[PDB]
């Protein structure tokens, strides 16, 4: 520093350059809610129309399972198939794993393994994506009118807004929640029959009319000497509109008369697919989900999807209406928002404090222009590190903000008090200060770093979110320690004014009167410890009582991952029991909406129920609601928060006897789980079959019953067996007429399930052709000896000629893990009991399974298996870097032990303050946690330099040095946690948007503070001096 | 990693022209040594199990997950899986005026996973009750029901 | 044997549809021609890693793939690094006339 | 790692082989080179103590 | 031209709409540089200004 003393302007080069590349960093930095947390994930999924779950596992799911091989950096995968059709594969990936390069790998050996699909399957197509559940926004369309119905809106959503929404920069994943227009043709029955006609017949017939020839040219290479013109031919027309298909051409009667397939079906512009309706406050919708992309501000992506739909709103006819049922930034510009107010009035009490101790005007502007220095080059290096600023970035910055305040209030106060007693000028009191204080910043930034820097290398997403947390704070201790030794010396040596009448003059007034009382009070405060050092032993021994309580305090004390917040909107579910059909499921909903409409008019804003469709899988038992509250303004008191409104909802939805509905609030990272629940799966390892791994499902239930002071809340994560209807052919009876088990197998699946014949072009679009039964005709049973097959010698058969039927049970969703039957198991352990040993009894469970049957632990259990213990040995290693660094600033081997002794004394308030507010053992709490202890151990480095400075330097005995150190760092010590808890007290006692993190944050490191400054102060000089009685 | 990927992106052109024998048995592109990296063997001490119960045991519980760990650029099995074996007579074939052609459609068609829809499926008639899936047709799963096909 | 317009609507607009979100995308162009061919372009900012947007562009073209008609599917579609001029001709001539 | 990696996985699967069946390992190449690296490791803690 | 006919530079003509809009950020910053740079070695804001 005293390179810079005597060069300021070169400081405040340093300084520009700096905040030049902390803004340049701040107009160029992503912004989001979260980083990405969750290890990479891909998904394979495929349709096959009228498929059962059987179907599709026996002819898709095993099919791409068995040629998934070769993939790089592949933690575990998991599929399912259920009785819509679908096959759903998602692989894992380690969390280093390149996305891009894992999707394409997926990718390739799907390709290579599409030939061996079913053609159906194939048709349809199969989907490769990266697994990314997180609705930045979803915008729905409504009509005011009843003229639009869900597939007409729908289809215009496809049509007109989804390519605009997708070209706007840093958008992503679009799920439009109705379906495309399609060329949807109802066949009869009875009037098939009439005709002697088959879904068979129709299905070519439909392939024959659209098609595309390749007609050729006019004038072809090799051309006839002399040709003189070239022109292209157009052959074949392509069927536009439903008149062109219903004049199709079916057959041909002997009178002459033509079977047009306007004679056979109802042909109309329907849409694509019937499963899912979607509904927005009881009126017909349809809308279609945001996914954020990379490297994009989500705020600036939100903001251009809101101005692309206003400037696409006068094309909207009639009373189409854009509606916005569910929004997540709002939320995250409030709580970004509210950090930076936190950094600001952080700022200001920086400056009212430095005021009320020193009472000097520019000794405020000191600190007052370092801090935003060191905040704004965090977020340079923050930006170098390809980091975004996010939740996670923004509460580490507020958790740095001691660190920073400490550093500027040390050097600046150290300045003053040797301009003061000493009575040097402003320059050479800098220069004598920044000597006896140089040193030990340095060895305090080392020390700092090695308390948060093993914090990035825990593993998985708890890893990523430490790392987060880590790198920002490790950035941000840096740059304070280079600026306290590059630009605040240079600004102490030049705005500081050499102190004139006398020292601490201000007699009069407040100031005169806190002068007066603050000088008593530091007398009172050494005469203390004077008295505590007469006698250790005691001390000591209520040290070890401090400690004994702190390890209590700190096993009493749950643990969690994240904070539920109220993010102003919440997830509302359904599920109707067995074979529900989609009216009743529709019914429920409707019942739903109306009492978040009603009941929940103040809160509730508008209620998004979509039908059909859910997040853990399709059916038409599941219902969504994408209910969405008012602004949390409108909102005020505990009663009208999400967890009441929660709790209400769940008070009315307990007595729905009809269906099984649960509403409850958005998870803070939806790929983390509760820190108590545990992700089990079941895998049938010996070939059992299905009933035997339920049968022992069943038992392993029976078993967890058993002990329920250790689990609670185990239940499936899959559906029952439901009744399924078996169609059984006759082989003898079918080959004995003159039907075919083609046309059989064709004319049902056409029927029951629909069939996709080919394309055709609706306003220059593609749109689907699909065949299927009048809903009359396929809705019971009976229904089936309604169609006929056409025998060899021309005579209708029917269905009943050749076939049996009966009732039995059969999986509506079967699962596979890692390429074996499974079931997956999910619950929680005991309010008292931890996730290890709950883990533990569950594998002990599974072990008493019978043969055959193994286990696995995947989700966040997997991750908790695979890194466990890995916190003690980082720390282990933490805690050895520090001794080395303290022993190098020390020069002795025994010394660094009075520093390293005061981390319960910050810990036992952490955990009181967790304690009395009812709060957990969360990321928040913990890195606030080591946050604390660094705050303590910079305060306890400089009492016990200063002190072995006064020894050494001045040769003053054991006693009297330690006395006069503490004398003289009292008041920063004062200074700097009177400002931190200033700034910190608004996150505990804040009740608005985002107030779960802030409390989280807060109120750790509030109390840890507290007991810290007030413990330390004491017990500190004990350890010093302890120490050196005990060695030397 | 992208040597693979422009391999077979090249490859994806070539596909289609392939034969359908070809693409059915499926092709693969591989990214491994020439050279073992080791050799994991299997043996059945009780004497009972011959190697084509034990091949298919890897096969079938011991190669995929083999396959899938990381850094495993190929397995290649030392046996075979198990497979449905008809093996034909051509006398018999013969007497009942029966051809190679007739047993493959005969299992194309009474060997087969049919998807037959749902009954009550969507969209449903005002009123519906019940949803429930329609079975029809499974793949066959031991040697009678492949000997009882007709 | 498909028409410009027909290529157009059928082929292209699926292809450049499904071509959003990709890193560092200048700029797309397309066009198709009577003689059945489509071409899209991705024009990238310079100094992106062609090898990774090559990546990009094969992932999310295999999306937009099953939407695009069944004849230009057997028929291939390719991803290539693309150039707009020749860096060379070599030409080969037969003297003595002998052959065509 | 591939080694170790595989070694783990059919450590995994070993408890559900049926009666007599027994993984033999006939061929490796990995055990030579980590015995070598030993051999290499033991020479240089040997000249440090020459 | 007539509304709704829009129009955009692309290939080289983008390049070189590129290099005249960002030429005055650049002639900005590196006078920036070149001036902070002065003040840092000659200790003074008036010698960097002359």
């Amino acid at each position: 520093p005293n390179f810079f003393i005597d060069r300021p302007i070169f400081a405040w080069v340093i300084a520009i350059i700096i905040m030049l590349a902390g803004g340049l960093s701040i107009l160029k930095l992503p912004v989001a809610q979260y980083p990405t947390i969750a290890p990479p994930a891909i998904s394979i999924t495929a349709m096959y129309p009228g498929a059962d779950a059987e179907t599709v596992q026996n002819t898709v799911t095993q099919v791409i399972e068995q040629n998934m091989n070769g993939i790089d950096h592949l933690m575990y995968m998991s599929s399912n198939g259920d009785s819509t059709g679908t096959a759903t594969i998602t692989l894992t990936f380690e969390s280093g794993t390149d996305p891009d390069i894992a999707q394409v790998q997926v990718q390739n050996k799907l390709a290579l393994a599409t030939p061996l699909l079913p053609q159906e399957v194939q048709q349809q197509g199969i989907s490769v994506e990266k697994a990314s559940s997180s609705f930045l926004m979803v915008v729905g369309v409504i009509n005011t009118n009843g003229t639009m119905n869900q597939d007409d809106i729908s289809d215009y959503v496809a049509a007109n807004m989804k390519d605009p929404i997708s070209r706007t920069s840093g958008v992503g994943d679009v799920q439009l929640f109705g379906s495309q227009y399609a060329m949807r043709i109802w066949m009869d029955p009875n009037k098939l029959n009439n005709f002697q006609l088959t879904p068979v017949d129709v299905i070519s017939a439909l392939k024959a009319q659209n098609a595309q020839v390749a007609a050729g040219q006019l004038g072809g290479t090799p051309p006839v000497k002399g040709q003189q013109l070239n022109a292209s031919i157009i052959a074949q027309t392509r069927l536009t509109n439903t008149e062109e298909f219903g004049n199709i051409l079916l057959k041909v009667n002997q009178d002459g008369s033509q079977v047009r397939l306007r004679d056979v079906a109802k042909i109309e512009l329907g849409g694509e697919s019937y499963d899912v309706v979607a509904k927005f406050n009881g009126q017909p919708a349809s809308g279609l989900g945001i996914k954020l992309a990379t490297g994009a501000n989500a705020l600036d992506t939100a903001n251009a999807i809101r101005a692309e739909l206003a400037k696409m709103e006068p094309f909207f006819p009639s009373g189409m209406k854009i509606v916005y049922p569910y929004d997540t930034t709002p939320f995250v510009k409030i709580s970004i928002h509210e950090v930076v107010k936190t950094l600001v009035e952080a700022i200001i009490l920086v400056f009212l404090v430095m005021y009320l101790f020193l009472q000097n005007f520019r000794a405020t502007l000191i600190p007052t222009i370092a801090v935003p220095v060191v905040l704004l080059g965090t977020f340079a290096v923050l930006a170098a590190f390809g980091f975004s600023i996010n939740t996670l970035t923004m509460f580490g910055m507020v958790l740095a903000i001691g660190l920073l305040v400490d550093d500027a209030i040390v050097v600046v106060e150290n300045v003053e008090r040797v301009m003061a007693e000493e009575g040097l000028p402003p320059k050479e009191a800098t220069r004598k200060s920044m000597g006896q204080i140089q040193g030990a910043l340095v060895g305090i930034a080392m020390v700092l770093s090695a308390v948060f820097i093993p914090m990035a290398f825990f593993g998985g997403s708890t890893g990523a979110i430490y790392r987060q947390f880590s790198i920002t704070i490790v950035s941000a201790m840096a740059l304070s320690v280079l600026v306290a030794l590059i630009l605040t010396p240079a600004l102490c040596a030049t705005m500081l004014k050499p102190i004139q009448k006398g020292s601490h003059g201000a007699t009069t007034g407040f100031f005169g009167w806190f002068n007066r009382m603050f000088d008593k009070s530091t007398h009172h405060y050494t005469d203390s410890v004077g008295n505590i050092l007469r006698s250790t032993g005691r001390y000591l021994v209520l040290y070890l009582i401090i400690v004994v309580g702190m390890a209590w305090l700190f096993v009493r004390l749950p643990s969690s991952f994240l904070p539920d917040e109220d993010q102003g909107v919440f997830l509302s579910m359904a599920q109707l029991p067995a074979g529900a059909t989609q009216e009743r499921t529709q019914k429920v909903l409707d019942e739903m909406t109306n009492y978040y409409l009603t009941k929940e008019k103040d809160n509730v804003e508008s209620v998004f129920a979509v039908n059909g469709f859910g997040f853990a899988g399709r059916g038409q038992n599941t219902g969504i609601a994408f209910v969405s509250l008012k602004d949390w303004s409108q909102r005020p008191g505990e009663e009208n928060k999400v967890e009441a409104i929660t709790a209400r909802a769940m008070g009315y939805f307990s007595q729905i006897k009809d269906a099984m509905v649960f509403a409850f609030n958005l998870p803070a990272i939806v790929e983390l789980g509760t820190a108590t629940g545990f992700d089990f799966e079941l895998i049938d390892q010996g070939g059992l079959g299905h009933e035997k791994l339920t049968q022992a499902r069943n038992q392993l239930f029976g078993m967890v019953a058993q002990h329920p002071d250790v689990l609670t809340g185990v239940r499936p994560n899959g559906l029952e067996d439901t009744p399924q209807f078996k169609i059984d052919i006759d082989q003898e009876k079918a080959q004995a007429l003159g039907v075919s088990i083609s046309d059989i197998n064709t004319t049902l699946g056409a029927a029951w399930g629909g069939s996709y014949v080919n394309d055709f072009i609706d306003r220059g679009r593609v749109k689907k052709v699909y065949i299927m039964s009048e809903a009359k005709y396929r809705m019971l049973p009976e229904d089936i000896g309604k169609w006929y097959v056409r025998g060899s010698d021309g005579q209708m058969v029917p269905f009943s000629a050749f076939s049996t039927s009966r009732w039995e049970y059969g999986s509506p969703r079967l699962e596979r893990y890692n390429g074996l039957p499974s079931l997956e198991i999910l619950g929680q352990a005991a309010p008292g009991k931890s996730t290890g040993e709950a883990m533990a009894l569950m594998e002990e469970l599974a072990g008493k399974l019978p043969s055959g049957i193994g286990y696995d632990w995947t989700g966040m259990s997997y991750q908790e298996r695979l890194s466990g213990n890995q916190a003690p040995a980082l720390y282990a290693i933490s805690l050895i870097v520090v001794f080395l660094c303290l022993a190098a600033l020390y020069e002795s081997w025994s010394i660094p032990f009075s520093v390293m002794l005061v981390v319960p004394l910050g810990v036992v308030g952490a955990l009181l303050a967790a304690t009395f507010r009812g709060l957990t053992n969360d990321v928040y709490f913990q890195v606030g946690l080591l946050t604390t202890i660094g705050l303590s151990a910079k305060n306890a480095i400089l009492i016990v330099e200063f002190a072995k400075d006064l020894m050494e330097k001045e040769g003053k005995g054991l006693i009297e040095a330690t006395l006069e150190a503490v004398r003289m760092r009292l008041r920063p010590i004062l200074m700097t946690s009177l400002a931190f808890i200033l700034g910190v007290m608004p996150l505990v006692i804040s009740s608005g948007a985002g107030s779960g993190a802030q409390n989280a944050v807060g109120t750790g490191v509030m109390g840890g503070m507290v007991t810290a400054t007030i413990l330390a102060i004491f017990f500190v000089p004990v350890f010093f001096v302890v120490v050196r009685r005990r060695f030397s």
